[PDB]
């Protein structure tokens, strides 16, 4: 049961769209997203 497996392919992802936007403008919001997922937060806010 290696969660951590799919987490390493998951964040690969996140570091691959990283690299793939990596443009301070309106893709920011985007690059910002990338950040919001590192940070492990999901629609529980409440």
């Amino acid at each position: 049961g290696s969660l951590d497996e799919d987490e390493e392919d998951l964040q690969r992802a996140l570091a691959l769209s990283r690299q793939e936007i990596d443009m301070e403008d309106e893709e920011a919001d985007l690059r910002r997203a990338i950040q919001l997922s590192m940070q492990g937060s999901s629609r529980n806010l409440e």
